[PDB]
C-alpha cells in the first residue's frame, strides 16, 4: 500500500507515535518518507545478508525473523513478512522498541541524514490532525 502523507500521519498518531519518547509526529513522517517513500512493501537487501522491511525499514538481523539472516535474533517476535502488510500496527509496535533501544531515532539512517535538526513540523502540514 503506498500511504498519502497525512493519511500516514493520522495512522501514526492513532498508534501513539506523536511525541513518543519526545519525538514529534513530523519526525516519524519524515523518517517513513526517506526510508520507504511511504510504501508498506519496500525491502532492501543489505550486504550483511540482512534485509530491511516495510514502511520503517526494520532490519532482519535483530528485529524480525525472515529465516535467511545468519545470526538473527527476533526481538520484536514477528516474521518480517508481517512488517510488509498494509496495516502499520506491527511496524509501529516494533519501532517503539527500536526507538527505546538506545540511539533514539538515530536507528533510522535516513532520519538522521534527511530529518535530524530540520524543521520537521513541515511534514505534518495541511494535515487535519
Amino acid at each position: 500500500k503506498v500511504f498519502g502523507r497525512c493519511e500516514l500521519a493520522a495512522a501514526m498518531k492513532r498508534h501513539g507515535l506523536d511525541n513518543y519518547r519526545g519525538y514529534s509526529l513530523g519526525n516519524w513522517v519524515c523518517a517513513a518518507k526517506f526510508e520507504s517513500n511511504f510504501n508498506t512493501q519496500a525491502t532492501n537487501r543489505n550486504t550483511d545478508g540482512s534485509t530491511d522491511y516495510g514502511i520503517l525499514q526494520i532490519n532482519s538481523r535483530w528485529w524480525c525473523n525472515d529465516g535467511r539472516t545468519p545470526g538473527s535474533r527476533n526481538l520484536c517476535n514477528i516474521p518480517c513478512s508481517a512488517l510488509l502488510s498494509s496495516d502499520i500496527t506491527a511496524s509501529v509496535n516494533c519501532a517503539k522498541k527500536i526507538v527505546s533501544d538506545g540511539n533514539g531515532m538515530n536507528a533510522w539512517v535516513a532520519w538522521r541524514n534527511r530529518c535530524k535538526g530540520t524543521d520537521v513540523q513541515a511534514w505534518i502540514r495541511g494535515c487535519r490532525l
